[PDB]
């Protein structure tokens, strides 16, 4: 229970139902590195479906039943024997209680059942942190787990333009991406957008942005323009226009990648190609992406797992990768890799694969 919650001392941002947003965080004095991890968890896109999460996953759409502290796991461990990488960094979790893949920019009003303030909760807490400690930083990463990971991909830029706009230029802002780099492919199976569950995540995010007054960053935006932001939600799309680093972890075959293409798991041949050429689409898209874990298991989420470390691609950790990412962001660095995609071809033929 070692990060503290602190609600946000800007009221006016807030969760789904106006219940104030906030974070966790434990600080490191000393320490002039600070992680912002963001909370993944799906996202609701229209008033019956975000009120049926309203009803049971109230944690994810309000703050009233927070608890006061929470436990750091992963990579927002304080100790170096379950966080080799960033032990000793101030820590912060940022819950996700906005619904919107950390994209919102409207509140609740007479027009808003929910408020979706995703991306404004984000730079409120940068900008309350700034007076606990941040302003002294000399690297923030911006880390995130699936919607949370979409989320690093969204923000990160804004973060740090945010910092260069208050005058901070000194502080490097990075993003770690976890199991958020999807795919808008071919469903296995197919199923017109007619109710929550037949409706594929290109069309539930086309809604979601309309309904959260979403928004992307802006050279993506520039590039698909007025009604096509929602590419802008797909990592292979929106990563080439980023200008901060941002390491990408991704499992080749994820587990909610796996959900929205309607694949539920003896595998015959239609299904063993299809999800055959879903592992070498996602490791098409990473070929390009210099800092990059990526291994062949069916899986979901890493960094905040306790077991993190355990995971190898080549041989190299998770949080060896991270490791020689800093080194790098001081030419390749000897047997000090930081592109670490797996080759083969089916889930778990990494033996090193979680267990589940
Ligand atoms: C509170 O947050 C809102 C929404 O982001 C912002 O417009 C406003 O300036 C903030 N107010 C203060 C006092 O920081």
């Amino acid at each position: 229970e070692d990060l503290r919650l602190h609600l946000l001392l800007n009221t006016s941002v807030t969760c789904n139902d106006g219940s104030p947003a906030g974070y966790y965080l434990k600080e490191s004095r000393g320490s002039r590195r600070w992680l912002l991890f963001l909370e993944g968890g799906w996202y609701c896109f229209n008033r019956e479906n975000c009120d049926s999460r309203y009803d049971t996953m109230r944690r994810l759409m309000s703050s009233r039943d927070w608890p006061r502290t929470r436990t750091g796991t992963g990579i927002l461990s304080s100790q170096p024997e379950e966080n080799p990488y960033w032990w000793n960094a101030n820590m912060v979790f940022i819950p996700y209680c906005s619904s919107d893949v950390w994209s919102g920019a409207s509140s609740k009003s007479e027009k808003n059942e929910y408020a979706f303030m995703g991306a404004l909760i984000i730079q409120e807490v940068v900008r309350e942190l700034l007076g606990r400690g941040l302003s002294g930083a000399k690297v923030l990463l911006l880390a995130g787990s699936s919607a949370g990971g979409t989320g690093v991909l969204l923000n990160v830029d804004r973060v740090a333009e945010q910092l260069e706009k208050l005058g901070y230029p000194a502080i490097q802002v990075r993003g770690l991406a976890d199991s958020g780099w999807f795919l808008d492919n071919k469903q296995y199976r197919h199923t017109d957008c007619v109710d929550t569950i037949t409706c594929a995540p290109t069309e539930a995010i086309r809604r979601g942005i309309r309904y959260w007054n979403g928004v992307v960053p802006e050279r993506c935006r520039r590039q698909f323009q007025e009604g096509e932001e929602w590419n802008c939600f797909f990592g292979y799309k929106v990563y080439p226009t980023l200008r901060s680093p941002v390491f990408v972890v991704q499992w080749l075959f994820d587990e909610a990648q796996l959900t929205v293409d309607n694949v539920h798991l003896p595998v015959q041949e239609g299904l063993r190609l299809y999800i055959q050429n879903l592992g070498r689409e996602l490791r098409h898209t990473l070929k390009d992406v210099p800092a990059s874990f990526a291994p062949a298991c069916l899986s979901h989420e890493i960094i905040i797992r306790s077991h993190w470390t355990d995971v190898q691609v080549k041989g190299t950790s998770l949080p060896r990768a991270l490791h020689c990412w800093d080194r790098s962001l001081h030419t390749p660095l000897k047997g000090c890799p930081v592109h670490l995609v797996d080759s083969c071809p089916w889930p778990h033929c990494n033996p090193s694969c979680p267990t589940g």
